[PDB]
């Protein structure tokens, strides 16, 4: 997260870290057995880390649970990142508490101008590299589809939206992928892609979760 702030420990209790020997992506807990992330975060051997603040220190509220299965969206296109969403099932259910909590799925799509909370352990610099140990947060509005498509001609589908600031300085970044965009208490986005980080006229691009609720619910009910 570039241009954000330190969330505070466990203040984003649905935020998970995906670990394969190291943190490599975020995700969101949607019930005690299932996490939503980005398809471009797919790999085998994922351990889901819940209750994290400092990802380099055991602080006492963590749960580390291996994934038993991962399901990439059937229509995911790795060239274009269309349908950049996957589901991860936990081998054992998480123990839900104030610091390990699920986030609700949308009942409809959110409007442009709605303010959202984006979070992750990704790079905090727009030129160069610095990774935080603790979770970072950014408040950012959903941008109009026209400003999104103007920034990325030919690349935006109906399964994507932009959020952030056209003036630059505030954005998600490498290592935030797969993590949440929450608006009005609902998981509306997944950190997906962008051009650089926090650059002018290049807002972040997010998977549009409201298009996937039926797929999510049916997939988890059958797996
Ligand atoms: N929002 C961005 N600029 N991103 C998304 C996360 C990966 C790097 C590009
Ligand atoms: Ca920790």
């Amino acid at each position: 997260i570039v241009g954000g702030y330190t969330c505070g420990a466990n203040t984003v209790p649905y935020q998970v870290s995906l670990n394969s020997g190291y943190h490599f992506c975020g995700g969101s807990l949607i019930n005690s057995q299932w996490v939503v992330s980005a398809a471009h975060c797919y790999k085998s051997g994922i351990q889901v880390r819940l209750g994290e603040d400092n990802i380099n220190v055991v602080e006492g509220n963590e749960q580390f649970i291996s994934a038993s299965k991962s399901i990439v969206h059937p229509s995911y296109n790795s060239n274009t990142l269309n349908n950049d969403i996957m589901l991860i099932k936990l081998k054992s259910a998480a123990s839900l508490n104030s610091r390990v909590a699920s986030i609700s799925l949308p009942t409809s799509c959110a409007s442009a101008g709605t303010q959202c909370l984006i979070s992750g352990w990704g790079n905090t610099k727009s030129s160069g590299t610095s990774y935080p140990d603790v979770l970072k947060c950014l408040k950012a509005p959903i941008l109009s589809d026209s400003s999104c498509k103007s920034a990325y001609p030919g690349q935006i589908t109906s399964n994507m939206f932009c959020a952030g600031y056209l003036e630059g300085g505030k954005d998600s970044c490498q290592g935030d992928s797969g993590g949440p965009v929450v608006c009005s208490g609902k998981l509306q986005g997944i950190v997906s892609w962008g051009s650089g980080c926090a650059q002018k006229n290049k807002p972040g691009v997010y998977t549009k979760v409201c298009n996937y609720v039926s797929w999510i619910k049916q997939t988890i009910a059958s797996n």
